[PDB]
């Protein structure tokens, strides 16, 4: 009798609640949780931080979490409307400075990064001292490169551990980092390059991820072609395979930095002065050039990464994600580092060399709290058990999920194996826009369910609201559109150059709110599920079906490894509902009849859901689009079943971009 349900599990609804296990009970010698130890605990303290009695909080957080060159006097101002909203106008600070020298000072030898490298015997420890000084170097090359404060300063490096001296020399002097991930084209740096206007560019002469070669110095040249405001570059030298140099333009990092001295004075910031531009990707258009302020944003990350992954001073904190993505940005680089602890920089892939290398890194490092996407999950799932039964493990006490709904199924494999069931799993709801985690469960304080994003964070008022009615739905058990009430420190303040896009997109489409583009249901407990991008739901005859729930019903079949559903026009329904689905390598398709496979998987849909829910076709793929966002290119599987995969644009997000021209073949 409730209108809203789980996402499908196997496990009955009785037996998936998961209150916080054992090692995050503060037993077994593990620290005590910064919030518990039930629900309540968490209510008490987030009422705190929302509504006309939270500027009291928040200023006390921001004083005691961030070190200050000036004391701030308003709290906050501003509001959606115009997008002018402000948070501690009035102080100063350096990010550099609160995410190195005051680390530095108090213990300079404590490890900062931990580079796991791609060929895992190259890995090792950097401090706080040495991450310090290469920091200082590069950013002493860029002064004299005539970088000002306020000029942006293009980066596109691969997961090296420089590329943290890189994002903070730049924050050290007041400059704008732009981060590209590492791949892609020539074409998608140019765009972002150009939108920045930046006249610095600093990056590596190749990368290396999972044995492969990135041509990344080859792929500038090409860029720059079409860049005529850039006039220096800065190449580290990370293989030292011949790439052309541009004799005045292009010069090597170490040649550079060795000319420079190893200390270097912080630029005094006003707490919204901007930090860094981050483009979004996977559209058609121009590229979005996402903003954000300083004095916010970091303490948003600071305590995001304390609060939901109860980090303490000793922890080994292991985000697997790249830094092109919002997630390295906040909990890598400024939230880690910001708390003081050490933070992980992992250059390879989840199977490279084997499946096992997520945990033959845990058992080395001795981790304490693991973050990545369920992307690695569903491909950790695949390659077997085998590869994680007989690892240790037990440095674990938080496994983190960022990117997409994680399925029941993955969140058990997840739990299961990972955790070996004495972690707690959180699946942190948020994005590049709202600059650090807005939905998720406090480890040490919320039961789980597998799939729901739980409860909002600190600062975050959320609300339902119907999108046929733009009325908010009080209440429990209810359905609709994820909005948030009122700004929250990290909120984006504007897109690149171009606010208009940042009213219209995130501001006007429900006048009042912050609209985050997302499909949300509140169930009967008050949890939060995250159903999927509003732009992914599909109407069949009347009824909305969100994407989570019928790839987690699809993902409920034995053999099936990840799936992917899109709508198209039907005459019948209105949309119809195509699903393309991946099977784990040892399933045999020879012995079992594929017609079988897909009647098997349409009943199982239609049991987990509803009679309208089936898929008219279903399409059996070695593999689908992925990006290192987290997610699924289903925009382009989309366009595949329309029939205009022709003009799909530039795939240079998707991780193995040949496999569109497999999906190409088959629905064809
Ligand atoms: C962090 C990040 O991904 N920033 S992002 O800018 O790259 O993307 C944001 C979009 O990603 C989807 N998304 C992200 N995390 C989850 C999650 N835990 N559960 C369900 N959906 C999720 C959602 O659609 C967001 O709107």
């Amino acid at each position: 009798v409730h209108h809203v349900h789980p996402l499908p599990d196997s496990v009955p609804e009785s037996e998936d609640l998961f209150a916080p296990p054992p090692r995050m009970q503060g037993k077994e010698g593990r620290p005590k949780p910064h919030i518990g130890p039930n629900y309540e605990s968490y209510v008490k303290e987030w009422a705190k931080t929302v509504g006309p009695n939270s500027d009291e909080w928040w200023a006390a957080k921001a004083r005691e979490t961030l070190d200050w060159y000036d004391d701030f006097k308003t709290v906050r101002a501003g509001g959606f409307e115009h997008g002018d909203v402000q948070w501690f106008p009035e102080g100063t600070l350096n990010a550099a400075y609160n995410c190195l020298d005051r680390h530095y000072y108090k213990n300079p030898k404590k490890t900062a990064i931990i580079y796991e490298a791609d060929e895992p015997s190259e890995s090792r420890e950097v401090s706080y001292e040495e991450l310090m000084q290469e920091t200082c170097r590069v950013a002493n090359v860029l002064k004299s490169y005539g970088v000002k404060k306020g000029d942006a300063v293009s980066i596109y490096l691969p997961m090296t551990w420089q590329a943290a001296a890189a994002f903070l020399a730049c924050a050290r002097i007041g400059a704008i980092h732009s981060a590209v991930f590492a791949g892609f084209s020539a074409e998608s740096l140019r765009d972002r390059v150009n939108d920045c206007e930046c006249k610095v560019l600093i990056t590596t002469d190749e990368g290396r991820r999972g044995g492969k070669t990135i041509a990344t110095k080859q792929i500038v040249d090409a860029a720059l072609q079409q860049c005529p405001l850039v006039e220096n570059v800065l190449v580290l030298r990370r293989t030292g395979n011949k790439v052309p140099m541009t004799e005045g333009r292009d010069k090597w990092w170490d040649e550079e930095c060795a000319k420079m001295p190893a200390y270097c004075p912080c630029e005094r910031m006003a707490s919204e002065d901007p930090l860094f531009i981050l483009y979004t990707s996977g559209s058609t258009g121009k590229p979005k050039g996402v903003v954000h302020s300083t004095a916010g944003y970091l303490l948003g990350t600071a305590l995001t990464l304390k609060y939901v992954f109860d980090a303490h001073p000793d922890d080994r904190f292991a985000c697997m994600a790249d830094i092109g993505w919002i997630t390295g940005h906040s909990y890598i680089i400024y939230g880690p580092l910001a708390n003081g602890i050490t933070t992980a920089v992992f250059e390879s892939t989840p199977v490279y060399p084997t499946p096992s290398r997520y945990w033959d890194f845990v058992d080395k490092w001795k981790a304490t709290q693991l973050y990545t996407a369920p992307t690695a999950i569903r491909l950790l799932r695949r390659m077997g058990e085998d590869h994680v039964k007989n690892h240790d493990l037990s440095s674990l006490r938080v496994l983190g999920s960022v990117g997409e709904p994680i399925n029941p199924e993955a969140w058990h494999w997840y739990n299961d194996f990972a955790g070996k069931n004495q972690c707690a799993i959180v699946d942190t709801y948020w994005m590049t826009e709202t600059g650090s985690i807005s939905i998720a469960p406090l480890p040490g304080a919320i039961s789980t369910k597998p799939g729901s994003a739980t409860f909002p964070f600190f600062g975050m008022d959320v609300d339902i609201i119907d999108p046929q009615t733009g009325q908010v739905l009080e209440g429990n058990d209810v359905e609709g559109v994820l909005v948030a009430r009122r700004p929250w420190p990290s909120i984006a303040r504007t897109v690149y150059r171009d606010h208009k896009r940042y009213l219209e997109t995130y501001m006007k489409p429900y006048p009042g709110y912050f609209f985050f583009g997302d499909g949300a249901a509140r169930d009967y407990d008050g949890y939060m599920w995250i159903k999927g991008r509003v732009d992914d739901v599909i109407n069949v005859s009347g009824h909305r079906l969100s994407t989570a729930e019928v790839e987690s019903a699809l993902i409920l079949h034995k053999g099936v490894a990840e799936t992917a559903v899109v709508g198209c026009a039907d005459d019948l329904t209105g949309q119809a509902v195509y699903a393309f689905v991946t099977m784990k390598p040892e399933f045999d398709l020879k012995a079992t009849k594929e017609a079988d496979l897909s009647k098997e998987l349409a009943i199982q849909v239609r049991k987990v859901i509803g009679p309208f829910a089936a898929p008219k076709k279903i399409y059996l793929v070695s593999d689908l689009p992925k990006t290192r966002s987290g997610k699924i290119m289903r925009r382009v599987l989309r366009k595949i079943v329309a029939g205009e995969g022709d003009q799909l644009g530039d795939l240079s997000s998707i991780a193995d971009p040949q496999i569109v021209e497999e999906v190409k073949q088959k629905v064809t």
